[PDB]
């Protein structure tokens, strides 16, 4: 079984809006998408959660809550990305554009799915629910799933 690199990914949901990034560069360029990237060495998951938040869009959180976990495997790719999902209500600070991510708001009944990675729409729905998942998908590429497994969790 491949070895698997640890990453995270958050989302600001508040009731009517949420707050994406578009991807100047990089892994998922030209894709709307939570903010996140590679945890480091001696930081806690959450820590690495929240330094890339403050990275890719400049705000900072009173609280992080973890909401699901996500394995991608991409086909001629050695390592798996171990995604840890996390989501908040309550940020400090105005997003920012950086380097890596254009912030913008999202009404919830205009989520970019056409424009963000196509296992978003299984599993971003779950997250407005309410419901904590584990998944996993395998890709060939950018844009085709050829396996994948979803199952929502009490416990993420
Ligand atoms: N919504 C969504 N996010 C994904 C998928 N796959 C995937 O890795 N992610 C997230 C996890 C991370 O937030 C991000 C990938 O990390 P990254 O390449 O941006 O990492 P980084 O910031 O450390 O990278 P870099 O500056 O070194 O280029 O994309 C997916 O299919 N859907
Ligand atoms: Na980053
Ligand atoms: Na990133
Ligand atoms: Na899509």
């Amino acid at each position: 079984m491949k070895a698997s690199r640890l990453y995270t990914l958050v989302l600001v949901l508040q009731p009517q809006r949420v707050l994406l990034g578009m991807k100047k560069r990089g892994f998922g360029a030209g894709r709307w998408n939570g903010f996140g990237g590679k945890v480091q060495e001696g930081e806690t998951i959450e820590d690495g959660a929240r330094r890339e938040l403050q990275e890719e869009s400049g705000l900072t959180v009173d609280a992080l809550h973890k909401v699901g976990q996500i394995v991608f495997e991409f086909v001629g790719e050695p390592e798996l990305m171990d995604v840890h999902v996390f989501a908040t209500d309550s940020i400090q600070g105005t997003p920012v554009e950086s380097d890596e991510m254009r912030p913008s708001w999202f009404q919830l009944d205009q989520i970019p799915f056409k424009d963000m990675w196509p296992d978003d729409s299984y599993w971003f729905p779950l997250l407005l629910q309410k419901k904590k998942f584990h998944g996993y998908f395998k890709f060939q590429g950018q844009d085709t799933i050829l396996d994948y497994t979803l199952r929502e969790v009490d416990t993420v």
